[PDB]
This record gives C-alpha cells, sequence and structure tokens, in this order.
C-alpha cells in the first residue's frame, strides 16, 4: 500500500492497481497450501514401473502454477520498490544539502506492463490454455509404451486459473490506462 | 474493522455489519485447516481401478466448500476496501488544495448485496442444497460401471454449511436495511 | 482484556471473568492440535468393508469436541464485543455534538449466561455426559453386523472435557452474581 | 515479565522467579513439537490384534509429559496475572476518587507453591518416578495374553523430565524462601 | 533495509543492492518449502535393498540446494550487521564523550565479494553445474551393483537455481562496481 | 540484542559476541525442521523384528544434536538475562531512594565460559567426534544377534555439526578474551 503512492501518480495508480494487487495475493494466500499442496502426492500413473511417476509429473508439470504466480507477483512489484527507495534517497539529499521523479514514475510504468506481458505468454507458451485435464498420456523413458496419469484436483485448479489471468489482464489495461494519461498530458 | 466506518454510516453498518464480518472470519479460521483439511485423502471409494479416486472427488466437489466462502470473503470486502482509499485521497487532496462521499458509500452497499446473493446461488447451484450427503455414486470415466464413495465427516460439514449461509443470509438483509434507510432520507 | 471493561462492570466482570476466558483459551490453545489431531486418522475399526471408518466415526462423533468450544467461545465472547463497539459510537457521538449503557451492559451479560446454557445442553445431548468410550459399537450401512471401532485417547480427552466443563459452569455462576448484583443495586 | 512486579516484591520475585519462568517456556518450546510429536505414531506394538496399539498407549499414557507441564505453567501464572489486574483496577479507582495489597501479593505466593507441589505429586502417582522404560507390557482387552509396546525415544524424554522436575522444584525454593521473607519482616 | 545504509554509501549500495537482496529472501522464501520439501521422501531407486535409498540420496545431495543460499544469505550479510554496531558505538561514544568509518565500509564490501565468490564455487565444485538430472546411477555399499535413482522435481530446480545463480552474479558485479567507485575517488 | 549491552562491556562484548549469538540461532532455525525433521521416521534398519527401530534408534542418538545446541543457547543466554534485570532493578531503587555492576557483570562472563565448555565436552563424551557415521551396527534387545542400520542425511548433519562447533569455539574465546581485559585493567 505504502511503496505505491506517488506525487506523480493518478487515481488509478493511487486506489485501483492498488486493490487489484492486494487482491491477487489474498487469492494467491488461500490458494497455495491447500488446492496445490498435494500435487505430486496425489498424481497417480497407471503402471509398475518405478519411477515413471516423478518422470511423468515433471514432464508435464516442469513449473507450479502457484510458483509462476508468486513469481510474477514478486517481478511487478519490483520497480514500485526501487521508485520508493529513490523517492526517500532524494528527499534525504533536497533536506540535507516533473523533473527527475516524473521520468523514474513513467518507467517503471513501463517495466510493470512489460513483466506482466511476458509471464502471461510464458503462461501460455508452457501450459496452451486455461483448462487442466484430467488426464495425460506419458511416453518418458522409463514408463513402457504409454502411461495413463491423472491429475488431482484438476477443476478447482482450472477456476483459480481463469481468475489470475483475468486480474492480471486487468491490471495490464489499467498500467496502460494510466501510461497514456501522463503521456497525452504532457504532450498535450 | 477500520475500513468499516464512514460518515455517512448507521449504527447498522458501523457495528452489526462488522461484528458479523469478524464472525464469519473467525468461523473460518477454526473450521478451514482441520475440518476440510483431510477431504480428499479420505475419500475412500470401493474399487481397485487407478485414478477412479481423482475423477470421481474432482466430479462431485469442482470447488472445495471453504474455498468458496473465502472468495465470497474477499469479493464482499472488497468495496469496503475501494472506499477508505477514495476518502483518504480525497481527504489529501482537500487539504492540499451529501456529495461524492454519499454516492461512494451507496455503491459499495450495493455492489455488497450483490456479490452476496450471487455466492449464494452459486451454491446451490453446485451443491443443491446445504446436506452433505454419506454416499456419492459415481460413474466418470474410467471408474466401471457404477462406483461408491464415501465422504469424509460430512455431519461436520454440514452443521458449519448451515452457519455460513445463516450469516450470509442475514447479512444481505442487514445491507438491504441500510440501503433503503439512506434511500428514503435522502427523498423525504 | 480491552474488550471486558465498562463504566457499570463490578470487580467480579473487571477481574475474574476476564481471567477465566484467558485460561478458557489458553487451555483451547494447547490441546486442540495435538489432542484432537489424529481423531480420525487413528479411528481403528476391526472390519475389513471399505467406507465403515468413515461413516462409524461420523455417527460417534458429529461435531468434534474442540470445535464445538471453539465455537463456544466465538458465542459469548460476542456480546462483549457489541458492547465496546456502542460505548465507542456513543463516546463519538457525544463529543461530535444509568442511562442506554446501563441497560446495553445489562442485557450483554444475559447473552452470555443463555449462550452457556446452550453449549453445555447440546453437549450433555449429544455425547450424554463427559466420559469418552475406549470401544464404540457401530452398526451403520455399510458395515455388516456390529463393527468395533477403538477411539484415540480416550482418556486425555476426558481429562480435558472434565477442565471446561467445570470452567464453563464457573463462568454461568459468575455471571449469574453479576446481574443479581446489579438487579438489586438498582432496586434497592 | 510485566506480570511479575509489584511494589511488594524483594529481588528474588523481581529476578530469579522471572527467570525460571521463562527458562521453563523456553525448554518446553523447543521439546514439545519435535520429542512428544510421534508419540502414538511411533508407538509399536508386536501383535495382530486390531485395536491393541490404542488401548495400550491410553493405558500407559493416560496424560502427555508436554500437556502436563502446559497445565502446570497455566496454572502457576495465573495467580500473578490476577494480582496485576487487581493493581491497575485499584490504580484506576484511586486516581478517580501495607494494606490490600501486601494480602494479594502474599496470598497469591501461597496458591504458586500449593499449585506446583500438586502437579509435581500427580506427576509420581502416575508415572511413579522420571525413568521412561523402553518396553511396556500390556495385557487390556482386546489384546491376548500380554503384548509387548515399544517407547519413541525413551531416553530423551526421560532427560528432559529431569530438567522440568528440577526447575520446578527450585521454584518451590524460591517462593517459600520470599513467603517467609514476608512473614519474619512484618512480624520482627 | 535498514542495516544497509551508511553516510558513505553511494546510490548503488542504497537502493540496488538492498532490493537485490529482498528480491533473494522473497524467491527463496516461496521456493525453500514446497520446491525442495520432498527431495528425499520422492527419492526412488529402482531395488529392493534396504538402506541403498538413504545412502544414495546422501551421494548425490551431500547438502541441499536450498540449505546452501541460506547459508549464504546469512554470511553475506554479516558484514553489513558488523558495521551497523560499529555504527551505532562510534555514535554513542561520540556524545557521551574518511576517517575510521571509512574503512569500515571498504572493508565490508571486501568481504562481500569474497563471500558471494566462495559460495558459487562450491556450488560449482559440489554439483558440477546447474542442471539437475533425472536419473543418478549409484553404487555406493550397500546397493548391489549400480541401481537407477530418480529425482523429484528436476526441471523446477533447474529453473530456480538458474535464478539464484543470475542474482548472485548480479550483485558480485554490483559491489565491485561500488568498490572501484569509493577507491578511484579518494585516491583522484 | 538489547540483553547484551552494559556500560563495563567493551567492543568485544557489545558487537562480536552479539553477531555470533544472532548467527548461531539464525544457523539453528534453517537447519532444525528440515535437515533433523525425518531423524527417526528415515532410519531404516534392515531386520523385520518388531521394536528394534525404535531401540535402535533410541541407543544411537540419546539426544538429538538440535535439542542439544538449543539448550547450550538457552544457557549461555541465561547470564546475560540475567545481568539485565538486575541493572533495571537497581536503576529503579536509585532514582526511587565498578562497585556491584562491575561484579555482576564479570560474573556472568564467567558462567557464559563455563556453560559453553560443558556443552562441549557432552557432545565428544556422547558423540565421540563431529562425524556422523552411514551405518550404525546394532545390538540391543530385542534385535536379534546385530542389525545394520541406516542414518538420514549424514553428510548434510556432519557439515552443520562442524559449524556449530566451530562457532562455539571462537565464542569461547572471545568470552575468554573480554575476562581478561577486565582483570588486567582493574589490577593495573
Ligand atoms: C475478476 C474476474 C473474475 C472472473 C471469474 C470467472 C470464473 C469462472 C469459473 C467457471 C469455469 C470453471 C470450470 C471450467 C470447466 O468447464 O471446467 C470443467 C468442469 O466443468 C464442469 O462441468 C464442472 C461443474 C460446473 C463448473 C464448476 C465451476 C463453477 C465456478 C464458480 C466460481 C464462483 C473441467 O472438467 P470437464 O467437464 O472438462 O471434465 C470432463 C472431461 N475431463
Ligand atoms: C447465527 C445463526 C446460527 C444457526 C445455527 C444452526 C445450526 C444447526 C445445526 C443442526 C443441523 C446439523 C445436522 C443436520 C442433519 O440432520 O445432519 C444429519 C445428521 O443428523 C444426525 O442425526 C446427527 C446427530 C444429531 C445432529 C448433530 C448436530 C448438532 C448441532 C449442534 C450445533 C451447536 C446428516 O446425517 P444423516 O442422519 O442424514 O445420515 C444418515 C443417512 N446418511
Ligand atoms: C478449574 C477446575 C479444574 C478441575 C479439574 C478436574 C480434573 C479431574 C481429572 C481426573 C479424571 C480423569 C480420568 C477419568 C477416568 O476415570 O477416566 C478413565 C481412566 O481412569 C484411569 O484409571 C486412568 C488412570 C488414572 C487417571 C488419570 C487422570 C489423572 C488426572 C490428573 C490431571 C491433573 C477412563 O478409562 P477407564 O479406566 O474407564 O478405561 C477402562 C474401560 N475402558
Ligand atoms: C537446572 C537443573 C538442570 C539439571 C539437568 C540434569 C540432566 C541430567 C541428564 C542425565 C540423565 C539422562 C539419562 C538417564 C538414564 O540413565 O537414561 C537411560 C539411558 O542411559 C544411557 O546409558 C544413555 C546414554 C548416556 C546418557 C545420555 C544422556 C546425557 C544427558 C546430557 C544432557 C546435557 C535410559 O536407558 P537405559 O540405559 O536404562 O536403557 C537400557 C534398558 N532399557
Ligand atoms: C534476474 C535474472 C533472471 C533470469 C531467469 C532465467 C530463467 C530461465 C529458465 C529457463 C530454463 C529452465 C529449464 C532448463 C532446461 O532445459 O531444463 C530441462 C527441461 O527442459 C524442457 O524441455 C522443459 C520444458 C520447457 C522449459 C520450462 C521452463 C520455463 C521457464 C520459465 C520461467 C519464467 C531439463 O529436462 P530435460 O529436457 O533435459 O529432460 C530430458 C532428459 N532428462
Ligand atoms: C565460521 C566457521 C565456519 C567453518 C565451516 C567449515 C565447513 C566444513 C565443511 C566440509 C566438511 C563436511 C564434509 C565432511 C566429510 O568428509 O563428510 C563425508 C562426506 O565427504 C564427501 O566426500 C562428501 C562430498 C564432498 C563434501 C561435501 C561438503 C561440502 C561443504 C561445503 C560447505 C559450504 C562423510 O561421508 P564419507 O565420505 O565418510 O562417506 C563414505 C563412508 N561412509
Amino acid at each position: 500500500v505504502l511503496g505505491g503512492v506517488n506525487k506523480h501518480s493518478t487515481s488509478i495508480g493511487k486506489i485501483w492497481l492498488t486493490v487489484l494487487f492486494i487482491f491477487r495475493i489474498m487469492i494467491l494466500v488461500v490458494a497455495a497450501e491447500r488446492v496445490w499442496g498435494d500435487e505430486q502426492q496425489d498424481f497417480v500413473c497407471n503402471t509398475l514401473q518405478p519411477g515413471c511417476r516423478n518422470v511423468c509429473y515433471d514432464h508435464f508439470f516442469p513449473i507450479s502454477h502457484i510458483r509462476l504466480w508468486a513469481l510474477q507477483l514478486i517481478f511487478v512489484s519490483t520497480p514500485a520498490l526501487l521508485v520508493a527507495m529513490h523517492v526517500a534517497y532524494t528527499r534525504h539529499e533536497r533536506k540535507r544539502r516533473r523533473g527527475p521523479l516524473w521520468w523514474t514514475y513513467t518507467c517503471s510504468i513501463f517495466f510493470r506492463i512489460v513483466f506482466e506481458a511476458v509471464f502471461m505468454y510464458v503462461f501460455y507458451y508452457m501450459y496452451d490454455g486455461y483448462q487442466m485435464p484430467r488426464l495425460v498420456k506419458c511416453d518418458a523413458w522409463p514408463c513402457p509404451n504409454v502411461v495413463d496419469c491423472f491429475v488431482s484436483r484438476p477443476t478447482e485448479k482450472t477456476t483459480f486459473t481463469i481468475f489470475m489471468l483475468a486480474v492480471s489482464g486487468i491490471c495490464m489495461m489499467l498500467n496502460l490506462a494510466e501510461l497514456c494519461y501522463l503521456v497525452i498530458k504532457v504532450c498535450l
């Protein structure tokens, strides 16, 4: 909350973006330890081959969904943290002894859009959609021929995937709108 | 508590709604990790088919009850959080340099009613009542014919479902009463 | 502690009731996650029938003892919380612009007695005493004929049941004494 | 720490008793969840009789050691908490409008000795010493004849039992010394 | 944050190094209990020999990755903690009664580089790269001949290894730049 | 930190000893719940005898390594806590109404050395070195003849044992140096 206030921030940055960020954190907290907790423990494969459970789970879930969203939240909150430290350093220096603050705030908004877009593209490149399947067919060594494996709680995981994707998409649109608001105001 | 006080709020909003919100949170905290902890682990099905446990549990419990209530609490508390930030932003601007505060508070009450009603309808659309069955009959692939499966702690889960439904219904009535109090006062 | 002080409260309400409430909370904290943790996991039944463990445990323990005490503590502390908010609202209004405070405090004491009495009656209606048995005989479907099942830590659970029942009984007596003290003082 | 200071307390009550109380809490914290965590889970009995593990563990450990020490700490800290509230109530009343404080402090010391002595006598009546055996022989129904059962971590549990017994014995001696110091001073 | 500010610190030390340190801590928190939690529990070996799982896991993972990073963070933050205490001690002494502060800050930067370099060399000496294999072949006694063992979540562990190595490399470069900035300024 | 400052403390006690104490606590926190968590659970013995796992683990690990270090930290921090309370009691008395503070500080240093040496001797008397074996041969009843048992994570446990022993040895040397500094200063 505190690390989201600047003298150049409009109502969108002060209120709407801050609420959405808290919204994403709260959803992640209640859906991490309980929904994705038994992702590998309850991954069931119809085989007797030792080691087939480990390789098939790793093949279809190279990075867990919750770990991807945790990384995205850390990355998109970094520019806000950097700006806050710069403000304190400048405020300390000014007392001791647009402008520079305008460029730092504008640059932070640009990097927030880039990080938001990159992480959802990684999601689509890696899981080709939001729908978690009930069944995965795995043929990696040492599994003989093709082995059927069953995912844990596919429906609940799909529901939370739609929530995070929808909020992340809204966050980019708000960030894009704020970038346009600042640019046109200084230009015209 | 703090994010529930406005200069247009009556006694109902200041006291009764705040207590009920804390009441729902406290009940959720004591009944989440212990009552719904072993929902899938102690889901027992009378079969030898691999993967039948995963598909049958996911078929009858697409979203866990506690996750639905956690989502509802987050949604119904969002309008209160939005109003508080708007007050601080307006208070900061007024010093730096009915009305707008009346409309923001009135709009937040309307959205609280909508979110409360939507989540209760979703519950009845998804679980068709408050009574958790002891036995569920599942015929989804790969389960052969119809398989008997047994739920964990059905009676305790039914009791807490009644508590959350009753308090949610009371909270909707109180919000409706406060909305009527403000409308008639300004009209007459 | 703070939510237990009013200008009409005598020494009993200020000191003895506050200490007993903290006493009940402390006992519950140390005896919840460790004594009742494995209530169903270590519930052993002498049978080969799938699903008999789930139905027999649910039949004899419809609501866990710790969950009943947690609900009781929440209920008996609600009237105290309601009084505190009313005091703050009245104190704010008086500055901005017996009596009403006497009736609110008296009413809160009455509801504390009712909630205390109701929860112990529910305990006796549901578990017909304080002694937890070592053996339960269960004949609910699908268990064939009558099945022997064995409870986890029956002696330790009996000891803590006596503690909570005794303190709850003492708390009801103290509340009754305080109610009589206020009534006779105003009457005579 | 704060709830252990009174205007009639000598150096023993202010310093030595406070340090010992913190000493007992710290030892309990590091030795509860890890040493006694698997007391029943790793209780191994040489039998095939269902339910023999539950009844034999309950017969030889009716109350766990850590739960007994947790109860003792709660009881012996109650008189200190009662005195603190009485001081605040008297201090508030005096401003609003030996002696009584001397008797309350003296009575609290007496009850601390009684609670300390009662809990160790219960320990000796219940476990007849400090040495935890490696083997227990159990003949309670339904165990056939006599069944050998093996305790988890008997040596480590014995070591911590000696620590708590030694500190509890020292605490009584300090409390007894403080009681004698106050009595003779007022008498002579 | 507080233990990273000195009167001789430039913008790099005040802002960039502080953010990166928080960045490394945040990544470690979200990836410790969930990614490396089941490292040995889900270590599957294709054998019937008792004890082969323990010796093969210990042979290939003598120190866990998360424990190595936790040790590195503790070591690289020690010089900053030492400087802060020296500042407070000097500040207290000066009131009671370049220079010495310049040498202490310069020395702390040097030790941060050394600790950073040592821990990455230990990583390459011990795990000869960043890629975690799916399969390990173990022939330590008592495993007969050569036994195949399978690692848990090799792909996710590889991804986080790249993140920590990259940030640690960046932190070493920033520390080197700050050291050069101070040396040339005092020299010329 | 606060409980390590006295008016007679030199730079060694104020800075170096405080940092080392925090250093030992931080290492213990990250290496307790994860490295020693499965000490008995993953203790594997090559036998079919019931109860042999319990007696052999208890024979070779009478007290866990982490519990020994936790006890040592509590003991060596007690004299520092005792001194702080004595300072506050003396400071309160002086206002109400070398020297004594010099002897209390000197005595606390002496007891810190004794406790540090005693716990290190107990470690060598009990585990005869820092190297944890991979294999232990156990012949206690009821294990028939000699049974092979395998330790969990012996290499990682050895590494952390060296760390704690090295820091404890350094802490003893620093305490000895500070004791010599005070004695010679007062003598000459």
